[PDB]
């Protein structure tokens, strides 16, 4: 109560109102298991993290404000025996990285129909003032219907802490010349940083890894920012329509000033054509089994 | 570094101020009674000493006359005293407020010296960050000397500590990867700073200073945001208001380097000399 906005943590084992099902994965950031509604019999994931003896309470926040379709929704979370456990939408079909390492490379339409859900998720973000800052496929995850939500505000909640923080340390400001400003309070970036991740993830359905996967990460971060850098394309370029190869070079613009919002991506041709649907993906899903 | 009490070469005299830093001591050589300033910190168990290594290294390793003296630095019970030169007169925001507003000429001559003391250092890449009246001196001679190397010591050590967090990289926009590496800005922000230090060494303040920092901070990322200029049209020169349009490019692609500026009229003109300064150090009195 004491909150502008409460973050619904309840101080009580997450046991008393789900049973724990399988362990549906892990990662630097805790653990993601199935749980079960003891009430409703509704599915949910809970995301666990092991705790040590603030930035999880923002990313809590970040999830809660969001009340958007393409979004996963939020229902509240257990701090128990330093454990936080994050009660979240359960989507039965898993990420789309779970789901082409089975099934192959995505056809352009299935590609089409995830891109316009995931700009749809990024505008209402963008619209709040909120950077996702972690799209891939790992993190765009499907529901038994062929619906599409975005999940994993990890590395938002830790920017928006991380950012927080600097305020404490910049110190005065009228000197400042305005680049220096943009790193002391945004990091020097801003949400456009998003529809480049998109694009690349567009690549990643089509190619089942993001362009330099093989390449050490420090190599990637050194080969990005040398001054002759060009954006990745398609390896392939006879198997996809002129509108996915002209996305991709859009959503992956170099310069963040020329490289459009997230609502004016959604006026794209690729997005806007009219036989994107959830039936898409169901098609996908039967190739799955 | 001496390993030894600094009390045994100086005596120290007078405190002349503090801050994050820790305070600076007016104190006076043993042996030849020459004054120096001691910039002391109290260094505490758990402390990184990294950073204070550096701005030592610095001030030791600059060879120039527009950047302050050092001596030499002591460690002794957990305290780090910096030997530098004492500036009578203290910095340029000292002086300002008690003389007033300084005259086109003299701030021609100090932007002249601030620049070539830039120039020095930006030939290094090293980016001094904190370009301001109160860290501009003027020493018992009447030379104008760059101090203070506080946030540009700190600069290296944040970014390393904020790499620690880039997750994997793949799906990065060149931007993010760009300010992980790069930091986000270069040298380029110096001739910002001596652009905002010309308008107060006119004026007695930087533009915007009754605005509240974080508004500021705000105005200053916006897509729209005009940067500042001199108040008054009339009382100064065509060339000083080129050098403060200049200077106070938005865009730092195209924002004049330290040698390029001076080349320009304002500080390239044929009067200006540490006469005009040791004027205003006669009027101190
Ligand atoms: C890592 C587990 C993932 N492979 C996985 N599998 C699933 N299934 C169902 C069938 C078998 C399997 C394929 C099902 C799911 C997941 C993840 N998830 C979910 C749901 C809400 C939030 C988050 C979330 N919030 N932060 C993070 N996440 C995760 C994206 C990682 C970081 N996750 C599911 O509903
Ligand atoms: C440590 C140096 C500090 N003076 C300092 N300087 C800065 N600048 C910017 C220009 C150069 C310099 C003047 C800028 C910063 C800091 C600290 N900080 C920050 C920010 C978030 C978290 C933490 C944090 N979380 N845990 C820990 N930290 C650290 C405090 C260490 C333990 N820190 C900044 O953004
Ligand atoms: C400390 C107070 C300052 N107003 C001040 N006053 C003075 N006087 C003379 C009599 C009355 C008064 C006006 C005289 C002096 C100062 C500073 N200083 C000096 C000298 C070398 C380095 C640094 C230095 N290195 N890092 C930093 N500094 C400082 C800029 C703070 C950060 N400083 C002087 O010689
Ligand atoms: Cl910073």
């Amino acid at each position: 109560s004491m909150d502008v906005v409460d973050p619904d943590i309840f101080n009580r084992d997450p046991r008393d109102h789900y049973d724990l099902l399988q362990r549906l994965g892990g990662g630097t950031y805790g653990e993601v298991f199935k749980a079960r509604d003891k009430v409703s019999g509704d599915l949910v994931a809970l995301k666990m993290v092991k705790m040590e003896p603030s930035t999880l309470q923002k990313e809590i926040l970040i999830l809660k404000t969001c009340r958007h379709a393409n979004i996963v929704a939020y229902h509240g979370s257990y701090l128990w025996l330093q454990k936080l456990w994050i009660c979240m939408e359960f989507c039965g079909a898993g990420s789309l990285q779970d789901i082409y390492q089975v099934t192959g490379s995505l056809s352009e339409l299935q590609i089409s129909y995830v891109c316009r859900e995931v700009l749809q998720g990024l505008a209402y973000l963008h619209s709040q003032k909120k950077i996702h800052r972690d799209i891939k496929g790992a993190n765009i995850l499907i529901n038994d219907a062929g619906e599409v939500r975005l999940a994993d505000f990890g590395i938002s909640a830790q920017i928006g802490a991380e950012l927080a923080r600097r305020l404490e340390f910049i110190g005065t400001p009228y000197w400042m010349a305005p680049e220096v400003a943009a790193v002391a309070l945004k990091g020097g970036y801003n949400e456009l940083c998003d529809i480049w991740s998109l694009g690349i993830t567009a690549i990643e359905l089509a190619e089942l890894q993001p362009p330099l996967f093989d390449v050490h990460p420090l190599r990637v971060l050194f080969l990005m920012t040398k001054s002759g850098y060009q954006p990745p394309r398609l390896k392939e370029k006879g198997k996809w329509s002129a509108a996915f190869h002209n996305f991709i070079k859009v959503t992956l613009t170099k310069s963040p000033k020329k490289r459009p919002s997230a609502t004016k991506m959604l006026s794209h041709q690729l997005v806007s054509q009219p036989g994107l649907n959830r039936g898409l993906i169901l098609d996908l899903l039967d190739k799955l089994k």
